[PDB]
């Protein structure tokens, strides 16, 4: 859905197929972290389920489990470098620091 | 989504795309009838938009532009047959007559 | 949520609540008119049900069955007057004509 | 919503509220926990905003910022007491550990 991604989020999704040499794209996923809290999860995908969604930004498939897009919907994932750490992050405007 | 087909759907659906001899799937959509009302829609697809949400039942690819999803989640597209009509119907369990 | 009424609608509710001498105010429903197609529906309500979500717009309480939610989200309710026809208009950005 | 207590949490809420002698009822809110996480907020209420979506379970009125429905919908709250400690836990059926 308007689930987006940053330019460095799909070029760095694309550069893992790409050094992978295979696969459909990219699944957002979630799970509990703790009692109170959720945890946004990223795996590669070869192949969607019946039970998925699947979408498009910036040339890369997003694959999510049907279930799962109400937690999702409105992410941008973007894939930032603060200090000595560089990685995947998702944002949603409708979600506060 | 959790958008289904039952099998007298899928197989006119199938019909239709065998018989058009191309194309990828069907396309839901949705439309104002009136001021009060709402036109749910079917078309063929032959090429998602960037803007579409594609999913999967019984081997029928299904796409829904991702801001439409919201009305159609929940839907079992089913093919009846009633008197002299024979045709689609939409159902929702959350909707009543 | 997401559901709001012009100054109209709410000047429009507002005199039928003051008319009617009492009521908790507004349900806004849906249901389905035909095979492939939707109705919404507009109410008094007295007392909203455990199975009632509640909002606010301009003054207005507007209820909604939880389960209908997903289809009446991002509705502006209007009252409008057209030639001989004066009444309420339900639009949707993201729905077309 | 659908979202719903336990006769657990409802009891401990309502504790809460008579103790405090006062207030609406029960906030359920959302907050980013780092750069791929969530975090579920649970605060009282004294006056629903405009912006608030209001529900009822367990004769507990719990209120949500109609922007975080998407994020909270089928929430059971519970509350738990497991070893030493005892709190509130929230699980929803389409999330997994
Ligand atoms: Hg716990
Ligand atoms: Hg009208
Ligand atoms: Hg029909
Ligand atoms: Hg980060």
């Amino acid at each position: 859905m308007s689930i987006t991604l940053s330019d460095s989020a799909a070029a760095r999704v694309n550069t893992f197929l790409a050094n992978r040499g295979k696969g459909f794209g990219l699944r957002l996923g979630v799970r509990t972290s703790g009692c109170s809290g959720m945890a946004y999860v990223l795996e590669f995908v070869d192949e969607p389920t019946p039970e998925d969604i699947v979408f498009e930004d910036k040339g890369v498939k997003v694959v999510v489990d049907g279930k799962s897009l109400q937690f999702l919907d409105g992410t941008q994932l973007d894939f930032v470098k603060e200090g000595l750490n560089e990685g995947f992050k998702f944002t949603n405007p409708n979600v506060k620091d």
